[PDB]
Formats: structure tokens, C-alpha cells, sequence
């Protein structure tokens, strides 16, 4: 017997340390490897695992050549060891899918999984290997969900879901699902938030979600719920913003509002808040996806004069590709630790990556309250030596 | 502790969804992938699994080359993960087998597997593992059996078995096995069937069969049998006819005797009932194995002038190869949930598809109660890019 | 908790049944598959296995060519899924062996490995994965044992193990072994027994083992053994003999020696005792490893008159080649069934295998009480399509 | 349920025996095998695994070109099957690594990590799969631990870890880390020790660790510890000394300090104390990794003017290449069976191995109270049949 996973704080950290790391390009050299990209991770009782959108091809093969494309039939979400490199002999396929979501309730393992024209996609709910429900697209204009872990709290799963435009008003749920079976869903309020994308969540006693505005925001969206329901929403404060595109460091106090610069379009990315701070994933560059650090912003959660960048780790330089980016939690004793991956985009059309395919690898880390070291962890292949 | 599987109700659904789609065709660009053809699913407590007659190959190596061929030795019934591609590093092998069929009776796997020369072959049953019964050839022809999944009800499983001509009358049997020991069987009676092959059953209090006249019937012949007994036979009364080949849309209402338009030979098919409903997949073309749709037909069960198409889901375009489909179940909680497969044929004999094998990969749909999207999960491979 | 395996009795049969094949030269054309020979089946409660010497190379590469040799530091016992090929994607590495005999005495795995210098050789006793005890050399000429399974009953089991000389008198000695430790051991006597390899050996009640006499016997030596000491041995009596080579049918009627006619050298087989009667797996070639059949002789265990061969089951034709055969077991109700597999040797020195490898497939057949169909289940790889 | 691992003695033994041997250079012959060095092996409670530091390549690709380098971002602990070549299909990825221990307390797996740059490196450490702890370097010198797998205690476990120069004075640790938790850590005392690395451990009632020296020693420094603190030290007394560089047999009886000459560098080796005498692991060669024998001095772990080789297995020859070597223990009845593995590295810098990676192979062997018989267990590749 297991319980329901709990609504547990998160534990105390102040750095964040290199976890796994699958080096899947470089070991796809030899077109062993399944071609992916949105990937994510999320942990049951057992295992961490990794999952991720597949594209219906190896790595080198002619089929892989176009794999650019967001979403088509061949797509389905896999899963994977953690740290392995998703190959035809260890990987599982959860459904299929060009958007997707997955949680554990403690269980059984729930997953979203989008599929079908732009115009008339459906959501299908996976819970413990079984279709249980789903959600037909009302706005039909490419239903969409997180790409990244949903969160759990006593049997009931909450995801976060869009339909509507990319860059221009959309709309945006948060549906509870109870052993599969969809309860309620609630429109977000568009008080404060004007578009959401994306959202990586975690669990510090409720729900909290940090999300990317595609349209007006620079500054990440972000919800606050609970098992029953969205208790608050918002922008992440901090004058230092974290989507990117976005503006130079410093730039707009904006808790309240898109920023209205630098606006669209964006990039799937995480943070963490802790206490009045908060922790926040970036590209290193602001206007494409290259390097990753993450930094801590004193005050950042809140409206506050006193914003100070008191911590930068720099966990892939600015010489190399990055990509989506977005938080997992796992289970300590009384605390959940908050970690995340950083998808390593390699192919088409990053600059110089002389390739007709798209793929990625992944690494990640996990917080702990101890003082870090450093380095350097990109995806380390060599675009030359690949086939293409 | 497991009970054996019960004889429960079918879950109440009005449309289809995307649930597995493992693109072995697409994968297997590189040789990884097993050859193989009359794929079908079926569950366990735990898992779903992907089952297949191999054919002793890799695709795209020289032993592949005439691989359209329907019975040798090399042929083996394999299982692997549900949307997987089959290789060597992820299958199982169940039996040595050229026609099969398998289930789970809640606490073990049986499986039902034809091997041996064409006029001396034996079917073989294995129950846990071990080989525990078998059955003769009595006819000397071909002796032959589902291609899906057989069905389970208190510990007794049923499965249908076939001797005899392809285009004539021969004999069909439905044989009753319990914890692999053949209890009896029955001759089905000649009443109403004429040629009967190929049956794809589900349960539903009791288990249905619909399956395949190759003779005369462009209609599907249909059983309901329980843990003892044949109960009941029938053609699909549904004016919308459902083999392939068929007549156009509408032919004849035939409840209680084949069609005798565009009657031979067929391909594997299934529908379900539903209330004086029924549901039936076919492929888009009447004359070829190309596309592949489900209809609701109301009233469509019963003779009956007002048979009306009240529903049609187009799940593979006519542009796109199919092949057999077949039906499998999962357990809800009080109810099993519809679901079926369908096989996308590539390879000889195909028209364009210029390679020397035949092969296939699979997409699956469980039926929910909810309104479904629209798409297209066509097999997805450019045979212009396969080693041939 | 598991309880040790019981001494039941065998199961009554009648003929034998196409079980589970790998077709692993077939699926071995692209140099997947790892290079392999005296392969044998074993099951524990829960799967039976594939296991076999490898030779450290795959299939096809430059590290395969040469490897007709027997004995190397670079073979390992490996297990990989019944009917699966072994490739390193499935395989497990038992230990290091140039010869073996693996079995499960219903709680634990025991495993025996030779390896080292012809002149200085030494068994590792392997239980429950850790090395438990060992044999020395004494005789200082290839200590070897049975290729096949061995027995174990009510925790203690029991493997034949020879050392000196191919084609003179050696020691042949039963060995008893409890959770790994090595309890004593058993000269075989020689009153009857002359010269004694590669025993095949079965349960019931008593542990029965079947042998290659590699000297002077075209008949072949058994013995009768239970938990603490052998009870009988003997030639089998059947004037219809079972090495390869031997004698035209029908020979002599040879109970008590070796035949003396067509003697040397042989080839590991199996038999079943029934009653009286007596099963044979032999060769169809008189000569050479070509074609394999199962012959039931009436009366043929015992000194009688009235030898016939009742039953010819013709496996594998004679245009194919065979190679080692032996006995395993599968736990009934209350009896053991009885199985065997077959070695399909391809490559060296296969007349017209021109390949530089020498490899094999493995095809199994299981006993019923049933009356057989008919059929063939060479290896079926085409050697001018393998890389060489 | 499960206990802790108890601080059982050692089990007698008089030799050494053949255990897995995993062939990974022949195997990985067509680029299947995950380039790796720094092999060990470690067991829980029902499984023996492999371990390795992975390089983020396949062997014989572009990628796998100058693996030599010891420390990169691409570099994992990874594990797989004992005896098994180490393949995308059966591998799991530990964590992020250039330099790693693992051990299993009985109940959950620990392991420690380092990566980073060489000037701020930290450990990372993981128990039952989650990040639990961290080390951060202190002396900024490539902070590095064993190699080989760590010993627990009554659910502590103690690892050896150091940070400084590779031939100058640097700081050497133990850390007792219980459920993943740093407990405390000593500075090793330097009154014996001058420097230390490496450590290959064991468990005899405490702990002892047989390490590398790798500034002034020839012979051996030793720890022996229990689960609070840091009990004894010293340097193997044994005359014949045992790392590679070493003078000629016999050189200096050394207990408590280096023995000063051919002092620098070094190999990672592993020796076990049996009562007053001494086994003790090392290449054949003084000067190069080739070759592997032990050798047992009688008194050589005393002060004693009475040391000699009372015994020498040759267990690689001379002619082959060697490398690292590690002790790992098995849970007997009542006792720890001593075992180890030698690493057999291929490629750079090895004379004539004219490739342009850096690879290696396992051979594993364990003592039994029995008499070995005699071999030879190289790692068996024609480097001139590789890819380079
Ligand atoms: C939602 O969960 C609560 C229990 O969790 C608490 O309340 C949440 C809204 C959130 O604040 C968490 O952090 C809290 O820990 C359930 O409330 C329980 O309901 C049962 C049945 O009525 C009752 O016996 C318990 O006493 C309640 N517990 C508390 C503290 O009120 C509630 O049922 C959940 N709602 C749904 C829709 O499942
Ligand atoms: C990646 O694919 C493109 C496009 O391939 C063409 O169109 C595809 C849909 C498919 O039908 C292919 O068979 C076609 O070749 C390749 O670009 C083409 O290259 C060919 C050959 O050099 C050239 O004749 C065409 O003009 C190109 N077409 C376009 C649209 O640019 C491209 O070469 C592939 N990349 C790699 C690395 O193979
Ligand atoms: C066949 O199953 C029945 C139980 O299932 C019921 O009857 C079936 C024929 C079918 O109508 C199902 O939908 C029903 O649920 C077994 O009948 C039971 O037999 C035992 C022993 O005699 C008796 O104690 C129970 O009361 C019976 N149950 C009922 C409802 O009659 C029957 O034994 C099964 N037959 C075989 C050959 O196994
Ligand atoms: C697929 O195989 C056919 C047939 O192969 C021939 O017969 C087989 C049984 C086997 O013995 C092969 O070695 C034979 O080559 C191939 O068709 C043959 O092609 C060859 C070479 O071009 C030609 O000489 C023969 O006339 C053809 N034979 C027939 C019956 O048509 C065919 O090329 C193979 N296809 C592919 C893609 O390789
Ligand atoms: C060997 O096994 C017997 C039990 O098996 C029976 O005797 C065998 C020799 C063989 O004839 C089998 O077919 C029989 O089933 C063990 O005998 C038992 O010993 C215990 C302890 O003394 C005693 O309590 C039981 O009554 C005995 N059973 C019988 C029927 O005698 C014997 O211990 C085993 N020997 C060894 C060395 O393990
Ligand atoms: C299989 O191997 C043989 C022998 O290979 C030679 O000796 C080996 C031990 C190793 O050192 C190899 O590098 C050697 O080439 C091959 O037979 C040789 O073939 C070569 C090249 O044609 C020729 O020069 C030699 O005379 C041959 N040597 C012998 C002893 O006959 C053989 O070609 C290999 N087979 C295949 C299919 O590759
Ligand atoms: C360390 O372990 C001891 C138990 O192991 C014994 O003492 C070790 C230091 C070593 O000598 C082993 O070989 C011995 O077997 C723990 O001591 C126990 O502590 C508990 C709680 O106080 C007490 O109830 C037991 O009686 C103690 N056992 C003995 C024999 O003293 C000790 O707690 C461990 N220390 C840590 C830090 O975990
Ligand atoms: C192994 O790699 C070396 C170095 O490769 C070069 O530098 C690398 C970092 C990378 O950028 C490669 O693309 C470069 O080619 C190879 O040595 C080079 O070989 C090339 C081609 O012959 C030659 O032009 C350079 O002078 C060489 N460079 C050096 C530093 O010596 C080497 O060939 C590779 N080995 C194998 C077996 O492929
Ligand atoms: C369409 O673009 C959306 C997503 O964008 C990106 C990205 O690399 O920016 C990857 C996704 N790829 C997939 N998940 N497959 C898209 N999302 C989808 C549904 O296409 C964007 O958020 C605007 O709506
Ligand atoms: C012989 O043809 C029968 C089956 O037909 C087909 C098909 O693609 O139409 C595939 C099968 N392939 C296999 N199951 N291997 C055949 N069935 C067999 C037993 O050959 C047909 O139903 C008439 O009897
Ligand atoms: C040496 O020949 C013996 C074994 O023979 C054969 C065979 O194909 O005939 C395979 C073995 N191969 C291995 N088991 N590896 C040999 N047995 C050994 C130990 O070499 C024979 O039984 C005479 O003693
Ligand atoms: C730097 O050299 C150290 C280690 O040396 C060696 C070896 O082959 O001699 C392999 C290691 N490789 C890795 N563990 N990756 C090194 N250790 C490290 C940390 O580099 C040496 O002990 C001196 O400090
Ligand atoms: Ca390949
Ligand atoms: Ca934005
Ligand atoms: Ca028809
Ligand atoms: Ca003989
Ligand atoms: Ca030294």
C-alpha cells in the first residue's frame, strides 16, 4: 500500500549541484538514438525517470531530416532512465502526443497528452496505463499543455492547459483530476495574467507555477493553487526578468502586469520562490537560447525597492545551445527538494549546428542548503562529427 | 492474490481517442526492427503489451526480402512494449507461431499459437509459460485462429479456431480453456455463418466475437458465447457493410446470412455493440486496404429500416495503408473500456511501396464518453527512404 | 517463500510439440547477435531461459572469425529469454565457462563454470549469484561438464563431471551440491559405464541422465541418481542407437557396454525413459550433425526381444544441419514435464557454410499427451546473406 | 524489510577464482559499447553490478578520439549487468561524474559524485536515488575519492576522499555519511600517511582500506576504520611492495612511512589482511600497467623479518595489458567473501595500441578456501580489428 503523495514545504536550499546527465547527441553519434525534444523529468516512489516528446525517428536517419516541426502524428511521449540517452532498447511509449504533462499521484502515474489537427486537438488522460478521460480543444487553436512535471497533493492532479493564439489573448485553465477522472476545471483570471504558456510547477504546500507570457511579458506569469482551487496569480516581480526574449538587467518592477517589453515570444523556464526571494532559471543570453544560469533574487518575490542579484550560478556557458527549462520535485522526509532539467537543443536552426534534424539532450540539478562549487555542462557534442 | 477477470458490462463511450503508436516502420530505417505483420494488443494487471508473428528478420536485411510470405517456421508470436518498436533488445518470444492468439485470465497469460506444415499443423497452448495443451489439425487446412486477443471470464478463456478452405466451407470452433487444460469445444453452427476467420472479440457481460467471412459475406459474421456455450450467432444486421472488400454504401441488411455481394475473401475486422447500436471499423476503400474510419450505425445491431451512419471517425486517411484491426478490452472499475488497434501494412504488395518486405507498425484508440477531435495517425514512413 | 523442488514423477506424453525458437542467425545478419554454442533451456518458477557459452564476439565482426575453437579465457555463460537471440541489449553474464551446467533448485539459481588451462582447469560453483565453492582439475585433462541442465532435489542437486581423456578411460564423477556447497561426490562405476560426457539429464522421481560416450559407444550410458548416491547405471538398450555417429539401424542390443561399432566420437543427446519404452533424440545423419529426429522404441529401456521404433518424429530435416541436444524440465501439478531443446550449429565446419564463424540457433519441443501434427525447424538463415 | 549490512569478518580463503568477465573491447568491436574507465563492481542484496565512469561516447566513434583525458563535463558514472558490456540498451546512469564511490548500506544504494572544474569541484551525494548531501572542495585540487566501492557499517557508511596535489602534500578524509547525511569527517592522520588515493576497501569486523600513494610510496598506505572513527594506519609492511611504479622484489620492509623510492606515481591497487599475513594485488610489470598477479606474503602484514611469497597467482599475463583493481565484498552465511576486479585498459597511451580512444575491460575474481587451478584472462581484443 502507498499513500497519496502529501502538500509538504520545500525543503531549505541555497545552491544548486549537477545531478544527471545523459549526454544523448554525443552518444547518438552512430544513429542509435531516438530524436526528441520538450523534454522533462518526474519521479515516482522508485525512480526518477526522463520523458520526452519523440518525433518517430533515430537521430541521422533520413526521417529525422525536417524534425524542426512542432507537432505531427509520429510524435509520442516517452519515457526513459534518467540520464540515459532514450534508445529503441530502453525507452517506453506513454502515449502519443505533441504536448505533454506527467505526474505521480503517490500510485499510479497520470499523463496529458495532446494530440491531432492545430484545429480539433484532444487531450487524452492517462492514469495507471489506462485512457480514464479527455478534453476536446473549445478554442481549437492548438490546445497545449506544460512540457514539464504536473503536481499531486492528496489523489488530486492539477495541469495547467491553453488554447488560443501565441501571441495575442488566449485561454488558460487549471483542471484537478482525481485517478484520471477530470473533477473541475477553472478559467485562469485575467486580472493579472494576460498569457500563459508552459508552466512548470512544484509543491511548497500548495501548487506554485511559474509560466511563460508568449505575447506582452518579458517577466514569467505565475499561479499559486491548491487542491480545490487558483488562489493567486501574478507576474514574478523581479526587476531582473527571466523569459527570454527579454530587457537588460535591471529592468521593470512588474508584479502585477506583463512588462510590455521585449514581450514576445519566449521560452518554457522555472523558478522557485523562497520566502520573499526567489530563484529563477535564464538563458544567459537575452535574446536567444544559449548558456543557463540560475540566480537568486533577494526581495524578488515581492513588490520591493530592494532587488539584488545575491547569487548567479552559471550552469552552461554562453557559448553553448540551451533550450526549455523546468522544475521536478522529489520527495525528502518532510520537505519536497526542488530540482530541474535544462534542455540542450542541438540541429536546426541554431546557428552553425550543420544538421537537417532537431534533438536535444539533458541535464539537471537538484537544491541543496549547502555552498556549491562550479562548471561548466553543456551538451558537449561536436555538430562536425554527426551525421546529418 | 489475483481473482480471475470478471464478466462485466462495457463502459459506455460515444467516440475514439489516440492512446499508443509506436512508428516501427519509421524507426526501423536503420535495420533495428523485427519484421512482422498481425499485430494485435492486449493487457495484463499491469501493463498493455504489443503482440506480433515476427518472421524471423531484421527490416531492411537480406532475410527480409519476401517476407509477404504468410507461414514458415521462422515464424515466432512476440511481445513488446505497447507502442514500442519491436527489436531484439526489447522483445519477448511467446511460441513458435504463424497464426496466435493471446489473453489474460486475471492471473496468467494464455496463448494460443499455430505452427507446422500446412496440411499437419497444431496449435499449441501455453498457460503461465509452460505448453499445457494442444489441439490437432482435423481438417488438414491451415488450421488458423484470431490475430487478437481471445477473452477470459471466471478462470475459462474462449478463443475461435478455423480448418478448412479459404473460399469454401470449412470448419469453425470455438474451444473453451481453462488454466490452459481444453475443457470442450463446439463446432459453431452453419445456420447462419457460412465462413468464419479471424475473430476479434471483446466482453461485454458476455463475450462477442465479429469476425471475418472470406467466402461470401462482405458483411461480418458475429458470435456471443459464455464460459460454457455458444449462445448466439449472427451477421452484423448493418446495412453499412464492414469487410474488405465490400459493396458501397448502403448494401443489404443480411442479420442472419452473408451478404453474397463482393464476398470474398476479406480482411480482419471488429466492431461493438452498443445497446441495438453497433460500431464498426473498416478501411476507407471498398476494394483495398488503404485507410481506415469507425461508424456508428444506429439501430445498426437489429433488423431494422433506420440503419443511418450517425457517426464517422476518419483515423487514417484513404491516402495511407491499414490492414487488419482487431478489438481488445481494459478494465475500468466496474466496466471493461472498448479499445482496438489497427495495423498500417507497408511493403509488398503495396502499390509504390518499392521494397522487397512486408512489415507493418500499429496505432491504437480507446473509446471514451466524451466527444473526440479529429486527426490522421497514418504510418508515417517514406518507403522512398528504406533500405529495401 | 519458495520451497525446494520436489523429486515428482514425469508427466505421461505421447509425442512432442514445437515450443519456442530463436531464429538467432537469421536476426544475426547485421551483427547484432552475440556468437554462441552449447546453448541449453532451464526455468525457474517464474521463466525458462536461454543460456549458452559465448564466445565474447558478435556475430559477423573480425573478433567472430575462428571461433569453431572450444575453449578460450574470452567464453561466458550468458542467460538471455527463451526463444529471444542473444544480443547485449538482453543478455545476462552468468560467469566465466568454456563448459557449464546451470539449475534451479526452487529457492536459488546453481551455476557450474570450467575455465582456465586445459591442464589446470577448475569448476566454479555458483549459487544465488555468488561464488560458493569449487573443483580442481585432478586428472589435469579438460575438466568439463554437461551443457545442459542440471537437477536438484529437495535442495540438493546433482551434475556429472568428467575429466581425462576424449578417447580413453577417464574419471567420470556425479557431484552433490546443497545451497552451492559441495557435499561429496561419486566415482561412476565402471562396470557397465565405459567412457561418460555431456550428460542430459531429467526428474523423475529419481534424477535420470542420459550421456555421450565419446570412445567405444555408439549406444549411449545413463545413470539413475536421487539426493545421496547413484542407484544404477547402464547403456540404453535399444538396439536402435542414438550418438552420432553410429551404427545403421537396426544394432546391437547393447544394455550393459558400449556397442563397440562406429564408437568414436559423439555428440551430446538426451533421452526419456517411459515404462519400458524409451525416447531418443538423434541425429537424422548416421555420420554427421544433420537433420534431427525423436524416435520412441517399444521396450527399448529395457533387455528384450522385442525392440520397435513406434513413433519417427522428423524435427529438422536432413538438409539441415542440428548439432547438441538435451533434456530440460517444466514443473506440472504433481509431475515434471518433459522437454528438449536443439542446437542449430551454422558456420565451421559446416560443409558450404562459408562463412569464417562458427555459431548457433536454438529451437525447443516440449512433450504432451497428445497426438503431434508434422513440420520443420531448421535454423533457416541463408549462410550466402551473413557476414562472413 | 531489510537490515543493515553488519560489520561481519572475513572468510577464509586460500585463492583466487575466476568469477564475470565482461569482453567489452571484443564486444564493442561494432561501436554497440559505451566508452568507460575506472571500472568497479559493487552488490546489494540481490545483484552484483558493474560500475564505471563513462565518457559520453560510443567506443570507435568521432566522439570516443582522446578519451584519455581524465576529466569532462560528459563523463557519468553509469552502471550495468556484472559481466555485461556496458550498451545504451542495459545501462543506467548514476550521476554526473569524473570520479565516484558506491555502496549499498543494506537497504538503499549510496554513491558519491564529483564533477567540475578542477579548481572548484563538489561531490554530490545520492542514496536511494535522490541528492542528499554535498562536499564542496576545499584545497581547490580536483577533489577525488576511490574509484571502488565504499563499506557501511550498521547503516553508516565511510569513504575516502582527497583534495590537493597528485605529488606534493594534500589533504586526505573519511566521511561517515549514514542515510545519505555527512555525519562527520576526519583529516587522516599524517604520521604514518604522506599521501593518499584511491582507497580499495573491504570489511573485516572494521573497515580497511588499501590505497595509493601516489608521491614518495612504492608500498601501500592503509586505514582501518569503524563506523565512529579513524582507528589505525599505516603502510603494508610487506617487503614485496605493490604499486606500479615499485622497485624489484625484494625492496623495503616498510610499516610506517613511504618507502621513498620509485615513489611516484602510481595505480589504484587493493590487498586484504589475512591474520598477520598479507594478499596483495599488482601488475606484473614494476614499471607498466601490464600484466596482474597476487601474490600472499607470509607475515607481510607485520613487522616481521620473516616475509615471503608464499604464493603467486598469475591471472593476466605480462604480455596484456592491466590496469586499475578494487576489492569488493559478497555477504556470505556468516562472513565477507573477499573479490576483485581488474580494469584492463585499451588504447591511449598503451604502447602499439594504435587507436585514438581510451577504453577498458572487467575480469572479476573471488577467494574461496579452496585450491585454484591456473589461467590466463586478458582482455582478449585484436586492437588492429577496431574502429579507431
Ligand atoms: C482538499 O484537501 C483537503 C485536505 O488538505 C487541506 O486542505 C487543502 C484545501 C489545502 O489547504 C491543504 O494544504 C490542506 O492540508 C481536504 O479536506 C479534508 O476533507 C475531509 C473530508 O471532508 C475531512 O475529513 C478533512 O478533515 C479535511 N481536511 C482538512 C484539513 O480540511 C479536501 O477534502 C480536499 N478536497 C478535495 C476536492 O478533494
Ligand atoms: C533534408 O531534406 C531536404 C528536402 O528533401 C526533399 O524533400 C523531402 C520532403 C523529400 O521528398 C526528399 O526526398 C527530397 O529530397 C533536402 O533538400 C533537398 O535536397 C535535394 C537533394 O540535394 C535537392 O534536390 C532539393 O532541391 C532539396 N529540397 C529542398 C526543399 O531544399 C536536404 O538535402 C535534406 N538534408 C539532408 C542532410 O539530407
Ligand atoms: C460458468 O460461470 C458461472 C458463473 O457465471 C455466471 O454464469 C455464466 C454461465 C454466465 O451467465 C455469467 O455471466 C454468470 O455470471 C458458474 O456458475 C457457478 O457455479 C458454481 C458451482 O456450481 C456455483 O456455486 C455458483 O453459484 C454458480 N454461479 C451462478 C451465477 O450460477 C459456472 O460454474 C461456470 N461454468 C464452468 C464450466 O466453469
Ligand atoms: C529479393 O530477392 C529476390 C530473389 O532473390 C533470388 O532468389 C532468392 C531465393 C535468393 O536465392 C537470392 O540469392 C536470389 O538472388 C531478388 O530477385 C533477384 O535479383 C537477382 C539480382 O538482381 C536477379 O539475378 C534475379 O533474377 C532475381 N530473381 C527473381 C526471382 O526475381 C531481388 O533482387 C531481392 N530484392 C532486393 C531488394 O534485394
Ligand atoms: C534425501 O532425501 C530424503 C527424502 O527424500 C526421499 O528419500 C530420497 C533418498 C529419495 O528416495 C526420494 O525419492 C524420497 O522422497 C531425506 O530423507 C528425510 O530425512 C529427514 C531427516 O532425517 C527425515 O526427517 C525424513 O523423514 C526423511 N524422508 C524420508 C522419506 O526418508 C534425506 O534427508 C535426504 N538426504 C540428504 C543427504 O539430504
Ligand atoms: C579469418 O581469419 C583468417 C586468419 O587471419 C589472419 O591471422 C589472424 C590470426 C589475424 O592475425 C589476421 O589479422 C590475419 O589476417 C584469415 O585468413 C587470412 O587472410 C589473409 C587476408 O586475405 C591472408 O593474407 C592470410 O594468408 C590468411 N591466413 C590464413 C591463416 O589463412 C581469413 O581471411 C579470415 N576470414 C574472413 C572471412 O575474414
Ligand atoms: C557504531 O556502532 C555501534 C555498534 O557496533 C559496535 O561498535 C562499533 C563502534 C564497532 O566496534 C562494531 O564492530 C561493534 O559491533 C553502536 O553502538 C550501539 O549504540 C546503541 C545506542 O547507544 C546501543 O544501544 C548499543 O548497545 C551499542 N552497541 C554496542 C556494542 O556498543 C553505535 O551507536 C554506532 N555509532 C554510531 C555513530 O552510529
Ligand atoms: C583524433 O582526433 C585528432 C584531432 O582532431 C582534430 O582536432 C579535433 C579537436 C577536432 O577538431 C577534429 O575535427 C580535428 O581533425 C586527429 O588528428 C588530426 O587529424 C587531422 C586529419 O588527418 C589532421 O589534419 C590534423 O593535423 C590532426 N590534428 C592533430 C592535433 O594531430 C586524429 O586524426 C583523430 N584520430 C582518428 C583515428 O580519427
Ligand atoms: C507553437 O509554439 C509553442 C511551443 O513552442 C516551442 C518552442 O520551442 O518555443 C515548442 C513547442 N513544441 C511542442 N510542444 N511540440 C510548442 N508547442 C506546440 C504545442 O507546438 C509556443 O509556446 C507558442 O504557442
Ligand atoms: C491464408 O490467408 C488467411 C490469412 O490472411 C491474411 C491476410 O493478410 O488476408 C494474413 C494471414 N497470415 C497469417 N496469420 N500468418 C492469413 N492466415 C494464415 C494462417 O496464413 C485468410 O484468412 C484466408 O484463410
Ligand atoms: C573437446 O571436445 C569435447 C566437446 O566437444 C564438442 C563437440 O562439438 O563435439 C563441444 C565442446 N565445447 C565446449 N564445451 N566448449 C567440447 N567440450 C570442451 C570442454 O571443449 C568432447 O566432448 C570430447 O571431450
Ligand atoms: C589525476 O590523476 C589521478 C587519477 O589517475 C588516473 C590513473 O589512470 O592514474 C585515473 C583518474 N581518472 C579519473 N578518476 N577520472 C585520475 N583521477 C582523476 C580525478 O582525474 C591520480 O590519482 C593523481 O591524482
Ligand atoms: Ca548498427
Ligand atoms: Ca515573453
Ligand atoms: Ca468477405
Ligand atoms: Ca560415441
Ligand atoms: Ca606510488
Amino acid at each position: 500500500f502507498r499513500p497519496f503523495k502529501s502538500p509538504l514545504p520545500l525543503c531549505p536550499f541555497r545552491g544548486f549541484f549537477p545531478f544527471h546527465k545523459d549526454n544523448a547527441i554525443r552518444l547518438g553519434e552512430n544513429k542509435d538514438v531516438i530524436v526528441t525534444r520538450e523534454p522533462y523529468v518526474s519521479c515516482d516512489n522508485d525512480n526518477c525517470w526522463s520523458f520526452a516528446l519523440a518525433q518517430g525517428a533515430l537521430l541521422g536517419t533520413k526521417h529525422s531530416n525536417g524534425t524542426i516541426k512542432d507537432r505531427t502524428p509520429y510524435r509520442s511521449l516517452i519515457r526513459f532512465p534518467i540520464g540515459t540517452a532514450p534508445v529503441l532498447g530502453n525507452y517506453k511509449e506513454i502515449c502519443i502526443a505533441w504536448s505533454s504533462s506527467s505526474c505521480f499521484d503517490g500510485k499510479e502515474w497520470m499523463h496529458v497528452c495532446m494530440t491531432g489537427n492545430d484545429n480539433d486537438a484532444s487531450a487524452q488522460i492517462i492514469y495507471g496505463g489506462r485512457m480514464t478521460d479527455s478534453i476536446k480543444s473549445w478554442r481549437k487553436d492548438i490546445l497545449r499543455t506544460q512540457e514539464s512535471e504536473c503536481q499531486c497533493i492528496d489523489g488530486t492532479c492539477v495541469v495547467a492547459v491553453t488554447d488560443g493564439p501565441a501571441a495575442n489573448s488566449a485561454d488558460y485553465r487549471v483542471y484537478w483530476i482525481r485517478e484520471g477522472k477530470i473533477i473541475k476545471y477553472e478559467n485562469v483570471p485575467k486580472t493579472k495574467i494576460q498569457h500563459l504558456e508552459e508552466c512548470s510547477c512544484y509543491v511548497d504546500i500548495d501548487v506554485y507555477c511559474i509560466c511563460r507570457d508568449n505575447w506582452k511579458g518579458s517577466n514569467r506569469p505565475w499561479m499559486r493553487i491548491n487542491n480545490e482551487t487558483i488562489l493567486e496569480t501574478g507576474y514574478v516581480c523581479s526587476k531582473f526578468h527571466s523569459d527570454t526574449p527579454r530587457p537588460a538587467d535591471p529592468s521593470t518592477m512588474s508584479c502585477d502586469s506583463p512588462s510590455n517589453v521585449n514581450g514576445g515570444p519566449g521560452v518554457k523556464g522555472f523558478g522557485f520562490k523562497a520566502g520573499d526571494d526567489v530563484w529563477l532559471g535564464r538563458t544567459v543570453s537575452t535574446s536567444g537560447r544559449s548558456g543557463f544560469e540560475i540566480i537568486k533574487v533577494t526581495e524578488g518575490w515581492i513588490n520591493s525597492p530592494n532587488h539584488v542579484k545575491s547569487i548567479t550560478q552559471t550552469l552552461v556557458s554562453n557559448n553553448d545551445w540551451s533550450g526549455y527549462s523546468g522544475s521536478f520535485i522529489v520527495k525528502a522526509k518532510d520537505c519536497f527538494q526542488p530540482c530541474f532539467y535544462v534542455e540542450l537543443i542541438r540541429g536546426r536552426p541554431n546557428k552553425n549546428d550543420d544538421v537537417s534534424w532537431t534533438s536535444n539532450s539533458i541535464v539537471t540539478f537538484c537544491g541543496l542548503d549547502n555552498e556549491p562549487g562550479s562548471g561548466n555542462w553543456p551538451d558537449g557534442s561536436n555538430i562536425g562529427f554527426m551525421p546529418k
